[PDB]
């Protein structure tokens, strides 16, 4: 974080306010929600189009006071006309640009957009679910406004959830009635409201899709594997993630009483008492105070955070997470609606900042132990069997006889991402009604159009295809400018918002409407293939072999004496 980057995100804070003002309009608006009368207004683009904008709305009671850490609840209908003129502050989290934290408790809303109040025919409704490690992110138009989506005949609903400790404490103990993943639970809420309320927008509630990048992309995972959402929607796009990728979900019962004694308190290790005093701390300590939880051990064996998604301790009627998600797969209505996923081509270049912060994490490679599957690695990862098995991975990535920093990020790549997709498309082979999913590979790069998350991984004058930057095709964010109709990066807009909306309309992500697809054929993938097909997605559009499927199958025969928990 350097204050050149704050105060030029500052004044970029202070241009998209400004500018957010500029592209409101006085058309303001009324629509019907089951709870109630709700106010819009319209907005403009810098490609002059036009949408309804509606946000603030709640889905859920404010968790706050008793409600805190605990599953959402059903929020109280009002006589008259809501206000959603507005956004509402997103959830409690550090500001990855300013270090301090930021947002509230009051957070559960979500917004709805469509450049079409009334339109002819019931609509396709997409629902985004932004990443951010289950720790940060907003649905904020700042980051990720609706301006390109608006050009299709879409209903766009972008939803927020709480983050960190205040999303995903969990508790063993029954009484106190905190199992866990209450964020997962928001989403739950969220797309059972968006099920009963996106017809009054226009939305045909029997074509919804929901998307969603990086945690998103897990967060859509679950939502497909929880019995709590069946039928609830019927397309999922898996961006970078899903819930089988090893940062997705922890085991972290044992670290609320760790992050009760970082925020000062005295007592012993009991649920009840933990509970009490975390109930009381302000928001913001625990959040700030989140980042030391995490012991040596954890951040050796590659635990990304403290608080996530978790295998609930027991059953309760809001539970979304009754086992490990490798089991959900077994029983999971969502793998049988049309699935597309997908990654970009160079994801780990996502870990330059950290990997400039902390050298050392290069020489990890020498043996490549710390990266070896935990559930197959011993704690101290001094096994022969472990030394062995890091063997191969090191024989995937590294390309001369000392490791360098881009074999750290390509490992990387597969350890994250690539090789968790693999083990989710194999186990969901073998319980599956036969509904297809197709593969994308992303693969387009430019500096002359960034989101925010270039700023963070520290990727100015950097080459290569990293995690969140596909998102700046997708969504307009305050870094973004109107760009020539016939550039390659307003070419990629028209593509992927043009891909996304084909899949989410039919379940099939092909048209031959979309420019660059003249000759591409896009098959899903089955049960019997040897080799992934994927859309390469570049300037040129391209069916092609997925280019990492030689080292995915080498991260595989790590459980070649395993095979059980493959
Ligand atoms: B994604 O933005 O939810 C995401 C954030 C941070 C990560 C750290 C380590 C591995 C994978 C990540 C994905």
């Amino acid at each position: 974080v350097s204050l050149m980057e704050k105060l030029k995100w500052k004044i970029k804070c202070i241009e998209n306010k400004f500018l957010n003002y500029r592209l409101t309009t006085n058309e303001t608006v009324v629509a019907e929600t089951e709870y109630g009368k709700v106010k819009g207004v319209k907005r403009l683009t810098v490609y002059d189009d036009s949408y309804y904008s509606f946000e603030g709305i709640p889905y859920a009671q404010p968790p706050v006071g008793e409600l805190r850490f605990k599953a959402p609840q059903r929020p109280t209908p009002w006589a008259g006309v809501r206000d959603c003129c507005n956004h509402k502050d997103k959830s409690v989290q550090v500001d990855f640009i300013t270090g301090k934290v930021c947002g509230s408790e009051d957070c559960l809303y979500l917004s709805v957009y469509t450049n079409n109040l009334n339109p002819e025919t019931k609509r396709p409704v997409l629902v985004y679910i932004h990443g951010g490690g289950f720790i940060i992110g907003e649905n904020h138009r700042d980051m990720y406004g609706p301006d390109y989506f608006i050009k299709k005949d879409v209903v766009l609903i972008n939803i927020q959830y709480r983050l960190g400790a205040l999303g995903f404490l969990s508790l063993n103990s029954e009484d106190l009635n905190v199992p866990g993943n209450a964020g997962l639970k928001d989403q739950v809420m969220a797309l059972r409201w968006i099920k009963n309320n996106c017809a009054n927008f226009g939305g045909n509630p029997d074509n919804i899709t929901v998307f969603g990048e990086s945690a998103g992309a897990a967060s859509t995972h679950y939502m497909m594997l929880t019995e709590q959402t069946r039928g609830l929607f019927h397309r999922g796009i898996l961006m970078s993630g899903n819930a089988i990728c090893p940062w997705a979900n922890t085991q972290c019962q044992h670290r609320a009483f760790t992050l009760a004694k970082l925020a000062g308190y005295k007592g012993e290790d009991n649920d009840k008492d933990v509970l009490e005093f975390l109930m009381k701390a302000k928001p913001q300590d625990l959040i700030k105070l989140e980042e030391k939880v995490l012991t040596l051990e954890e951040r050796t064996n590659k635990v990304m955070f403290p608080f996530g998604p978790t295998v609930e301790p027991y059953q309760t009627a809001d539970c979304v997470l009754p086992k490990h998600p490798r089991e959900m797969v077994k029983t999971a209505w969502g793998n049988s609606i049309p699935t597309m996923m997908g990654n970009t081509s160079y994801e780990g270049l996502f870990f330059t900042s950290i990997l400039k912060q902390m050298p050392l994490l290069v020489k990890e490679l020498e043996t490549c132990v710390n990266f070896v599957p935990s559930e197959l690695a011993d704690a101290e990862r001094t096994a022969p069997e472990t030394l062995e098995m890091g063997a191969k991975i090191k024989k995937a990535h590294v390309t001369g006889e000392t490791p360098t920093a881009d074999n750290f990020m390509d490992l990387c790549s597969h350890f994250y991402f690539w090789f968790p997709m693999h083990r989710l498309l194999q186990l969901r082979f073998n319980h599956t009604s036969g509904t297809p999913v197709y593969l994308y590979r992303f693969d387009f790069d430019s500096e002359d159009l960034i989101n925010p998350y270039r700023i963070m991984r520290s990727g100015r004058g950097v080459k290569g295809v990293s995690h969140t930057d596909e998102l700046t095709y997708f969504f307009w964010n305050q870094l973004a400018k109107r760009m020539p109709k016939e550039s390659r990066e307003y070419k990629t807009i028209e593509r992927m918002t043009g891909i996304w909306t084909q899949f989410a309309t039919t379940g099939n992500p092909y048209s031959n409407e979309i420019e660059g697809m003249e000759n591409v054929s896009w098959d899903p993938i089955e049960k019997s293939d040897e080799v992934y097909k994927c859309l390469n997605i570049s300037d040129e559009l391209k069916m092609i072999d997925v280019p990492e499927m030689g080292k995915i199958k080498q991260w595989e025969s790590m459980f070649e004496k395993h095979r059980d928990l493959f």
